[PDB]
RNA sequence: CUAGACGUCUAG
RNA sequence: CUAGACGUCUAG
């Protein structure tokens, strides 16, 4: 199952659109796919849901416990400006810390044309 | 007190029409009735109200604490499509998780004519 | 300042006519006057406005914090039927809870000729 | 770019005539110009539009976030009477609060020939 | 203390 | 479309 199809599937479990969790779904999906852990990642995700957790709690937990995400630095996404970042994510932008990693809640790093950077934090 | 009468009574405490809480009222009433807990349920509902809680917070609380609802899987409701579902509920629809239970906020499972399913989440 | 004059003054700060907030202005003015807290009530109301809050936010806040309103049960108002209640208030009518008090958002209790009761809720 | 030209430019983005937002455009422009922020103001206005916001949402937002408007008291406008105020604005008139500021939605203060005052609220 | 997703109403 | 009041769920 491709990263795209994987991300879309996780989307069906999330409320709203273009939320920090949506971005996290895309990021975790891609990292999982490229690691060949696409199937295992999906299984773990559903396992958590069965425990009584919701999609959001599952993604945050997986980002902290799924070995494939441990120590992995958030991906850098280029954007005209920070106002280009999905609206529901804007208020979650922080200055980038020295060593950003996904297991620490850092979803991605936005880079503006002006060279400025902001990290999406959950 | 029948399920219908019980639901209609809860409706008088709820704002608007056909809200997720309206659906929850019906589900909870129906389950309570066939459990023989129709009376206890209503009493508990009034007790919570007397504590200062509103109707909405009372229903969600009951769904989480009332023993007759614990572990109970949400009922399946047939609909032509997901646009047939009451307006006020549509944006609260999500993919059905592995083990949906009412005590976890899952009101009901809608099934469409093409075998698709969406779960009402509060 | 009389309850009437007091209510009329608050009216000038409220948008529209015969809204739930208009009814609240009357109820709070009446209770305040009878308590001899007419002056204090008006002062607190303006103190809040100066904070940047609007009239509506001020009234709901006072109803929750102004000691003179704490634990006070909403006044019962007689009306032919619930259709007699001001239009703008009709959709805010709920069944009366066990222990209605103003500090809980309950403005007043409407009693119809048929003995039915509805509570105005903000 | 003078205050007049600036206001006329904002007008081209606004629906109808003599609406509360038209008055806001004039006030905000006049204040911006005198602050030497005429240019910055226009740029910010266009920036917001490019984000998907309409002219109306842009003005209200600027009035809340543009530093040149923070803490500024609405200007006083003389009128024969409150029926002389643009029709589209009349129903938005309210009693002047203790400390009216533009960043709180207060556009302007109208004063009549009888020494009476009303504030335009958005 | 942040933030996200809903629901109800009111005024223009 | 804009402004406001009330409430429900959730994540850090």
């Amino acid at each position: 199952l491709s990263a795209k199809d994987l991300a879309l599937l996780l989307f069906t479990h999330l409320p709203g659109n273009n939320t920090p969790f949506h971005i996290l779904a895309q990021v975790l999906s891609k990292i999982a796919y490229k690691s060949g852990k696409s199937g295992a990642f999906l299984d773990a995700f559903h396992q958590i849901l069965s425990e009584g957790e919701n999609a959001q709690a599952a993604l945050t937990r997986l980002s902290r416990t799924f070995d494939a995400f441990l120590g992995v630095v958030p991906p850098v996404i280029r954007v005209k400006n920070f106002q280009t970042v999905p609206r529901p994510c804007q208020k979650s932008l922080r200055a980038v810390p020295p060593n950003p990693t996904i297991d620490k809640g850092w979803v991605c790093v936005y880079s503006s044309e002006q060279g400025e950077t902001r990290a999406l934090k959950i």
